[PDB]
RNA sequence: AAAA
RNA sequence: AAAA
C-alpha cells in the first residue's frame, strides 16, 4: 500500500503557485494535489497544529473550527475523498488566542493517532511533504512516523520519501519544484525501551501536586500495568533478543492494550480547560514517554498477531515464528538452538521413545552440574535455556523422522522458568 | 562533552524579541545566547544554507560573503566565538541570485562537515536548536546529526535534546519560552548499509555524459574501492552480526577512507560553475549515497579504533573487544563461543600440552562430516567457525590455568577461510538490507 | 502468487523413476516434489477422481479415505504443508465400487474449487502438470483452471505453464524429461453467457421427476434469481459491452451470490446417495450451466470489487474504473463518450452554470423526436444514452474548469432509463 | 457440416469390450465404429503419436508404417475408411525406439494439419473423443481444436461436443458408456496476437549454432514476412477493433501466407534426422509461436475471404462486411460511424452535390484545430478518422437519396494516412497481448 | 520563528 | 481407456 502524509500550518494564507513534480505541473495554493496527482496515494494524512483554533466555546468546537475549513479548503483544490487529519495539540500566544500545555504532547498525540491509521498487514510506501509545516510540528510529526515505520520494517518492506517543494518568495517565483529530499528503505527497529516508573506515563504541566494524585490513584491502567510491567518487557526483549517461544508465551492482549491507551488518551484530554472569555486552551496533563511506549508496544503487536500460532509450539511452527521475526547472527543462532533440540528430537524418534513433559535439561543429556539459570545462557541460547524449558514428544509411528519431528516436538517454559526468564529478559531490557 | 547545533534561515531578517528558557531570560534577534548561556556547550555548531549568499564572482567569494556575515552578527547579538559556521548548499531562485543543483546534497554536505566536529572519543550531550531553521535544512541536519550520534552510541553515551521556539507573532509577541521537544537516550545503530555500485558515490546534475564520464573514470575512489569493497563490507558486518575477530583483522585503513572522502568532495566542489554576470550557482554534481556510506564508515571507524591492536589476537583481547562494542544476546553468544575455546586452551594446558597453527575443528575435536563453510555457521558462532578459524597456544607454565589461558590462547583465520567468511558476511549484509 | 495444480488418477499404482526438470533432477514415484523445487509455489492444488476411495459407510467416509491416503502419500515422497485437495465426482464401475451419475459434474465441482482457491487480488503464475491425470478429469480441470483465469486475466497479468513427463514405460525408462507443453498469456475473457433458464442450475441424473419439481420449489437461490436474472445479466453486459456507468450501478451483491452457490452446491451434494453394502454411489442430482455461470459471475466480481466506488459516480470515476476494465477500441469509445460530456460540462462551468438532476438530451442540446431508447445507441455510446442518464453539476467557484469539471460532474440512470437499459443489454447478451 | 476427431495413442494394445452411444451398443476394441454410426459425420480425424511407429530407415517410411497400422485397425473393426490421419510428434524413450525434439512441436503440427482440414465455408458441428488419446496429445489437439474453432465462429455457428467412456477396467467392466463431458456454442475470438520478433518463427533443438543461422539466412519466408510484417498486423487489429475499412484494403495475399508456411513446415521436417541402426528420431529443429500466428492468421484469411472485392469501397459494402465480422457494442459503433458518413452523403445528394477525393474532414465539416492522428480517434471511430479517410460520391441522378446514397458513396484511406492508421493500429495490436 |  |  502507499501513504501520503504531509505537515501544515495556516493554509488560508498560502499563495497561488505552479509546481512541478515527476514530469508534471499543477497550479494552486498547496502541493497535496500534484502530490495526490503523481504518487496516486492508497491514503492521505494532514498533520495541522490545532493552533488556528478560532471558537473556544470549548474543546469540540476548536477541534469542529479546524476540520470545518481543512474540509472546505480540500473542496477548493479537489484532494478527494481519502483523507484523514491529524489536529494536533500546539502551543503560544496568537492573534485569536491562546494555547498553552507541554510542547512534546503534539509527538505522543501524532504517535496515537498515526499508530491508528498505518497499515499492519503489508507491505509500506510512505510519502512525507516537509513544505507548509510548523518547524516544530514538522520534526515531530518525522520522528514519529519514523517511530512506528521502524517496528512495521520488522514484519514489512518499507520505503520512506521526503519532499520539500523550492522555497516561495512572493515576488520572483514563476514555478517551484518539489524536490526529493530524502529516499530510505526504513531499517527493522524493534521496541527497545522498556516501560517506565509510574510517574511517566501522564504528568502535571500546571494542575496542583495534590490534584494530581488523586486521579493517578483513580486510574485503571496504572494499577493493571503494575502486574503486567514485567510480562510486557518480557515480550519486548523476546523480538529485541531472538527469544521465539518467549514471543509466544507473553504475547500481549491487544484489546487491553487499546483500552490502556483510550483510558490516558481521554484522559489528558479530559484535563484540557478551555475559557471562551480569555480565549485560553491550557492543557493542564502532560503525556509521558510511557504513553510513547505503550503506543508504539501495541503498534508493535498488531504488526506481528499473525505470528501467534496454536498451541502447543512445536520445532516447526518456532522456525516458522523465527524466520519472519529475526535478521543477521540472531536468526542463525535460532536456527542452531532449535536444530539441537530436532536433531535429539529425531535421535528419541528411531528409538520409539517419546518422551512427554521432560526438561530439555534431561532431553538434551546434562551432568547435574551449574543448574542456575544465567543471563548468559538465556539470551545466549535463543532463550531455549535447560532449567526453564519443557519439551514433550507427542508419540507417533514415523516413516520419514527428519522430517515429522520439528511437529511432534513441543517446547513450553516451567511455570517457575518462566519467571525467571521473565525477570532475566526485564533485567536485560532496563540495562538496555 | 556538550554539543550545541543550531539551523539557521536567513538570520538579517528576524524581529527583536524576548525569550524564557532555563530560568533564565534573554532579549534580542536570535535563541543562541542564552541556549549558549544555559546548556554552557562546550562547542557550538551553526547550519544555515548557501541562498544567503550575494557576491556571484565565485564559490570561494560567496562563502566568505556568508561566513562574514554571520561573524558581524554574532557580534550585534550577545552570541560566543567558539563557533563552527556549516554552509550548506541550498536550492531554488530568490531576489539576490540563483541556486541549482541535488536538493539532497545539503545532507550528505552537512554529514560530511558533522562527521569532522562531533567528537569521536568520550560520551556526548547533543543539543538542536529548530527555532530560526529552513523546514529542509533542519529536517535534513536532524536526519544527518541521529545517523553518526547512532554511530557514536556503539562506544558512548549519547543524550540528545531538540529546543523549538513558541512560534513568534508580529506584535502579539512579548516573549517565547523555548520549549523542549526531545529529549532522548541515543540507541546504538552500527552502519547497516552495504557501499553501493559505482554510480553512486558521484552523479551529473548538470554536466555531459562524456565529461562526466572523464571525471568518474579519473577518481582512484571507485578504483581502489571495486577491490577492496568486500573487505570493508565484511568490517561493516563485523558489529552488525557480533564478530569481534573479523572487526580486528577487517579493520579498515582511516588513512585511505580519509582519501576516498576528501577526493569525493573536491571533484563535487570543483563542479560547482558560479556565473558571476547573471547570479546564478550550478552544482554539477550531485553527492549519491556512496558518499554518505563512506561518510558514516570512516565515522564508525574512528569512534571504535581504541580498540585496534597487533596481529596476534587473544581470546582475553576477544572478551575486552566484544564487551565495549556488542550488546544483548549478540555479546552474551559472542562470551559462550569464546568460553567453550578458553575452556578447551585450559584442559590442554593441565596435560601439559600447548598445540599450534592447528584447525579449530581440530582444537575441539569435531567429526569429519561437515567442512563445508555455511552461513549459519559463521554469524551463529559470532564468526569463529571451525573449518575457518586457526588456534595457536603459547607455551607458559601452567599455575592457576583457568585465569591464564585467556592471555596465551590466539585465533586467526586462515587465509581461504578469511575470503570464505567475507563472501558470507558481505553477502549476508546485502541481503539484510 | 505463484499457483501449481496437478491432476492425479491413482497415485498408488505408479513405479519409482528419476525426472528432469529445469536443470534439477528428483527420484520417486511422482512429478510433485520436483515441481515444487523449480517452481517454489505460493500454494499447490490436487485434482483427484474419488474413485479411488474404498470405505462406502458413507460420502465424508469416502473423502476421508481418499484425503488420509493422499496425506499418506505426501507424507512419503516431501510435499510440505502448503496443499489444497480438490477430491472430484468422478464415475464407472471398479475394482473397490461403483460410481453412478453425470461426467460434467467434475467440471462444475472443479471449477467451484478453484473459483475460492486462486487469488482474486494481483498478478497469477499458474502451472499445471498433465502427467498423472485421468483423461477427462485433466481435460476438464484444465477447462475450469483456463474459464477462471481468463476471467482473472480482466484486472491482472496471468501467464499459464502446462507440464507433461515423457511417457513412463516400466522396462526401458532410465529418466522421464518433465516437458513444457504449453507456456501461454491467458488473454482477458469477461463473463460472455447470460444466466440460463431455471431448469438448468440442478438436473436430476436419477430422480423420478416429480421428486426433483418438489426440491426446485424449496430452493430459495430460484426464487430470488426470477428477480436479479436481469440486473445480473445487465452487468455481466456492462464488462462486455463496455458500459462503465452501468457496471457501478449493477455490481452485484457478493454475499447474496456467495449463498445462492452454497444451496445449490450442499443441494447436489445432499442428493448424493451411497449404499454401502453394494458399494454404489449415485450423484441424483447433476449441476447445470446456470451453477458454473453463477460462479464465473461471483470470481468476476471478486476479481472486480476493487473498482467498486460510494455513489454518487463522477465523469473522473469512470474514467478510472474504464482504464482498468476496458481495452481496444471499447476503452477510446468510452473515453469519447467521458470526453464529450465532460467537454459540455466545462462550458457550462465557464458561464458560471451548474445544472443539477437535467437530462443528458437537455445537458448536450438535442432537438425532440429522438426520445425513443434503442440497443444501438445504449451499445454504441458506453450506455451513456442521452434518454437513460441524468446529469448532476455540484456547484463550484471555477478557476481551472478542465481540471475541476472530471470530479464535480456525476452521471447516473433514471429509475425508467436503467430498466431500459437493463432489457437492452439482457437481451444483447443472449443473442451473445 | 459434421467433424468428428479422436486422439488415439497404441491401438493394437487395446482390448475388446461393449460400447453404450446415442442409444446403441457396439462390440470391439475403438469408440470409433458406434461414434460414427450415431453421429453420421462428413469427416472423420484421426490424430496419433509418432512414437507407434517401428521402421526407423526414413521419416515416410516410419509414416508410412503408422498409416498401414492405422488402415488395417480400420478394417478389424467396422469403421468407415472416409478418414484423416495426422500422425503427431511424440517425445519418449520406447522399447522399439527413441524420439526426441520439442515436446511443443505435436501442438503446432495438429494445429498445421487441423487448419488445412476443418471447412473454412458454413457451419460446424464438431465432436471430440478423449477416450484412447495420451493425456499430452488430447490436450495439444483440444487446445489446437478450440484455437481454430474460435476463428472459425467469427463468421459460421460452431458448436462443439467431447466425449469420454466409463473407465475401462480389466475384469470388472462389461459396458461402457461414452459419457458428454462438455457441450458448447464456440464463442467468436478473432486472432488477437501480431506477428513476433524472427527468434520465434523456427528454433534449433540440436542444431550446432552455426548449422541453423546458414539454414536461418537461406529461407525466403522471414525476409517477406520482415516487409509484409506490419500490414499483417494492421489487417489483425482490423478484426479485433471493428474496423471494417481497414479489413478490406489490408486483406492478406492467401497465396504468400500458404508460401510463408510450407517454407518453415518442409525446414522444420527437413530438419528430421533418423538413424536406421540405433532407432533414433531427433527433431533438429522446433516450430516458434510465430508458425502457430501464421497457421491461425491464414485460418482467418481463408475464414473471412467470402467477404473481399475489388478497390471501389462503398459504404452499403461497409455495413455488410461489418455485420458479419463484429458483434455486441462494436457493431453498434461501426453501425453509428457509417451513419454519420451516409446521413450527410444524403444531404449531399438533395442539393445535387457529389464530391469526389476530398477529405473526410472538409466532407463532415470540422474546424482546422486538430488535423493530427490519435490512436483514439481512430479506434473509437471505427478507423474512419477525419484526416486519413478521403470520401468520393460517384454522381447519379438521385430520386429517393436515403435509400441510394450507401451504393454512391466510397471510402479510401489516403496514401499518407493508411501509414499513419497501419502503426496506430499495429503497435495497438502489441500493447493488449 | 504558522513556503528563510 | 487410472504416466500409449
Amino acid at each position: 500500500m502507499k501513504l501520503l502524509v504531509v505537515s501544515w500550518g495556516d493554509f488560508e494564507r498560502w499563495k497561488e503557485t505552479k509546481y512541478r513534480f515527476g514530469g508534471e505541473t499543477s497550479v494552486g495554493p498547496s502541493t497535496l494535489p500534484i502530490l495526490q496527482k503523481v504518487i496516486k496515494p492508497d491514503w492521505t494524512v494532514i498533520v495541522l497544529s490545532d493552533t488556528i483554533g478560532k471558537d473556544f466555546s470549548s474543546v469540540e468546537t476548536l477541534r469542529e473550527d479546524v476540520r470545518n475549513r481543512v474540509m472546505d479548503f480540500l473542496d477548493r483544490i479537489g484532494a478527494g475523498r481519502e483523507v484523514d487529519v491529524i489536529i494536533a495539540p500546539g502551543i503560544g500566544e496568537f492573534t485569536h488566542g491562546s494555547f498553552r500545555g507541554s510542547a512534546m504532547d503534539a509527538y505522543y498525540y501524532v504517535l496515537h493517532a498515526l499508530s491508528e491509521i498505518i497499515p499492519t498487514k503489508g507491505d509500506l510506501e510512505v510519502h512525507f511533504d516537509s513544505t507548509h509545516g510548523l518547524n516544530y510540528v514538522t520534526l515531530l510529526t518525522y520522528r514519529a512516523l519514523k517511530d512506528l515505520l521502524g517496528i512495521a520494517a520488522v514484519m514489512n518492506t518499507v520505503t520512506f520519501y521526503a519532499y520539500n517543494s523550492d522555497p516561495f518568495v512572493p515576488k520572483i517565483t514563476k514555478e517551484l519544484n518539489i524536490n526529493t529530499i530524502e529516499t530510505t528503505m526504513v531499517k527493522p527497529t524493534p521496541l527497545s525501551e522498556p516501560l517506565p516508573g509510574f510517574d511517566e506515563y501522564l504528568c502535571p504541566y500546571s494542575m496542583e501536586r495534590a490534584e494530581f494524585v488523586r486521579l493517578k490513584g483513580s486510574l485503571n491502567t496504572l494499577k493493571n500495568l503494575r502486574k503486567e510491567k514485567k510480562k510486557l518487557e518480557a515480550w519486548i526483549g523476546s523480538l529485541l533478543f531472538g527469544l521465539p517461544l518467549l514471543f509466544l508465551e507473553e504475547f500481549p492482549d491487544i484489546g487491553r492494550l487499546e483500552s490502556y491507551i483510550e483510558e490516558l488518551a481521554e484522559t489528558w484530554g479530559g484535563a484540557i480547560a478551555v475559557n471562551a472569555e480569555e480565549k485560553a486552551v491550557t492543557r493542564r496533563l502532560a503525556f509521558g514517554s510511557g504513553f510513547g511506549t505503550l503506543v508504539k508496544l501495541l503498534f508493535q503487536a498488531r504488526i506481528t498477531r499473525g505470528l501467534l500460532v496454536e498451541e502447543p509450539y512445536s520445532i516447526e511452527k518456532l522456525y516458522s515464528v523465527s524466520d519472519r521475526l529475526f535478521r543477521g547472527s540472531t536468526l542463525q543462532r535460532v536456527r542452531v538452538e532449535l536444530g539441537k533440540i530436532e536433531d535429539k528430537a529425531i535421535k528419541y524418534a528411531r528409538k520409539g521413545a517419546f518422551p512427554r513433559d521432560i526438561p530439555l535439561r534431561d532431553f538434551l543429556g546434562f551432568d547435574a552440574a551449574n543448574r542456575e539459570v544465567s543471563p548468559r545462557n538465556v539470551l545466549a541460547h535463543a532463550g531455549l535455556e535447560a532449567n526453564v524449558v519443557e519439551v514433550s514428544m507427542e508419540a507417533w509411528e514415523p516413516k520419514r523422522p527428519e522430517e515429522e519431528a520439528g511437529r511432534h516436538t513441543h517446547l513450553k517454559y516451567t511455570p517457575v522458568g518462566l519467571k525467571k526468564v521473565e525477570d532475566i529478559v526485564s533485567r536485560a531490557l532496563k540495562e538496555s
